């Protein structure tokens, strides 16, 4: 529920008042933190 959440929690209320189709913004606003999310697993056990 941290940061793996936070940023979801964060994502979904900023795509619960959308007057018009700014959900893309969204989209390309969030798809970025969570690709930008995948090079966290940079580090971590390979396993």
């Amino acid at each position: 529920a941290e940061l793996v959440a936070s940023a979801k929690a964060a994502i979904s209320q900023a795509s619960d008042v959308a007057a018009l189709d700014n959900v893309r913004v969204e989209y390309l606003g969030k798809k970025g933190h969570l690709t930008l999310q995948m090079t966290t697993l940079r580090e971590l056990p390979p396993e």
